């Protein structure tokens, strides 16, 4: 089973026990890191922090306590705009320019592949896609005739329904990726005032609209797509998703007035670290949806969507049943990383809960 876990260049720059650098990372934890995200300057594969050649380094050096260990860079990213992926992929001129500065890049490095984060593609995209996928692959193919070792090539892709046959050929680019991961952590939706969780695993016996956003329905869409079982990964969240309540509801269906206050080491609106998560526990009321079975807290206006390790595990145990390829974690540095954070000692409570799951049979 594979084990795929990213780790993002920023969270380096988080006060105190925020702060997170490749250093942290157990090389035995994960089969495979990949460090977000690279960028594109000139239509050639760039780096994006002053120091990234270093937190380079420093990532690849785990592999001289690991050997099996695999390491990825990441094109693309939410800080990277959908349409400038859309330029540089439309013009046949630009895309072969960015696909021979991969390889090189790459190798002087020391990663072992390459992780492509277009999100995400529109309607118009799907044939571009389609094309940097093959061309890629197929200069992947023959640098490795140099007599190295074939350089991987996975791509993350959007777990909606809508997102899906919008602007992706699954049939066709799962024939050249290594693996793909699916987003199962960006169900509810960004646009709308009302409390609901971000990574139902199941449907829920109790609303129909939309039985399209929970992960049994995106894998088993996949799949039904032409996405063969041993090349999907399931990704699943180590953050947490928050929003302030308009009202003293709490249940399902709540009024929302915004996203939640930011976390003290996070800084972001929305959104919560599963360290932070676990401070924020005490004196919480914790709930969890029997249907979809996942959690959530609530502390006065304050309402959180997460995962625990129970939730973590769960998703685990699905992905095997199905015969699935592994999981993804997203991500490592929001995981409780020092092991301090989230009452027992354990470092990476939740990616080794996910691991002890893939270990046993
Ligand atoms: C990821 O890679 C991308 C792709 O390279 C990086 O994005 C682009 O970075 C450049 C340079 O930082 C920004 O473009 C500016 O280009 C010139 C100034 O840059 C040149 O200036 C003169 C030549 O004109 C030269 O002496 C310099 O050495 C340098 O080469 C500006 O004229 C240009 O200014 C205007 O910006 C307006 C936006 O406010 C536009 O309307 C105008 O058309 C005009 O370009 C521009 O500011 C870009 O901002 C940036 N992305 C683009 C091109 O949209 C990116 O920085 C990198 N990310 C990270 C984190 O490093």
């Amino acid at each position: 089973y594979k084990l795929i876990c990213y780790y993002t260049s920023w969270s380096q720059y988080r006060e105190g026990d925020g702060s997170c650098f490749p250093d942290a990372i157990d090389p035995f934890l994960c089969t495979h890191v990949i460090y977000s995200f690279a960028n594109i300057s000139n239509n050639e594969i760039d780096t994006w922090e002053w120091n990234d050649v270093t937190l380079y380094d420093t990532l690849n050096t785990l592999k001289n306590r690991n050997p099996k260990l695999k390491t990825l860079l990441s094109v693309g990213g939410w800080n990277f705009g959908p349409e400038r992926f859309s330029k540089i992929a439309s013009k046949t001129q630009s895309r072969r320019t960015f696909i021979k500065s991969v390889p090189p890049f790459l190798r002087t490095h020391g990663f072992d592949g390459l992780d492509l984060a277009w999100l995400y593609p529109g309607r118009r995209d799907k044939r571009h896609l389609t094309a940097l996928v093959k061309e890629m692959k197929a200069e992947f193919a023959r640098e490795a005739q140099a007599g190295t070792e074939r350089l991987l090539l996975s791509a993350a892709v959007s777990a909606g329904k809508i997102a899906i046959d919008r602007g992706y050929d699954i049939a066709q680019i799962s024939r050249h990726l290594d693996f793909i991961s699916l987003l199962t952590y960006d169900f509810h939706g960004a646009w709308r005032q009302t409390v609901g969780h971000h990574s139902p695993l199941f449907r829920g016996n109790s609303d129909a609209s939309s039985r399209f956003s929970n992960a049994d329905y995106a894998v088993s869409y996949m799949l039904r797509l032409g996405a063969p079982a041993n090349k999907l990964v399931m990704g699943i969240p180590t953050f947490g998703r928050s929003f302030t309540l308009a009202s003293s509801k709490t249940d399902v269906g709540a009024p929302i007035s915004g996203p939640g206050i930011p976390g003290r080491f996070t800084k972001e609106k929305g959104i919560l670290a599963y360290y932070e998560i676990c401070d924020f526990l005490h004196g919480a009321t914790t709930h969890r949806f029997r249907d979809q079975q996942v959690p959530y807290a609530t502390k006065g206006n304050q309402w959180v969507a997460y995962d625990d390790q129970e939730s973590v595990k769960n998703k685990a145990r699905y992905l095997k049943n199905r015969q699935l390829a592994g999981a993804m974690v997203w991500a490592l540095d929001l995981d409780d990383f020092r092991g301090t954070f989230c009452g027992q000692n354990l470092t990476f409570p939740l990616t080794s809960a996910v691991k002890d799951v893939l270990a046993r049979v």
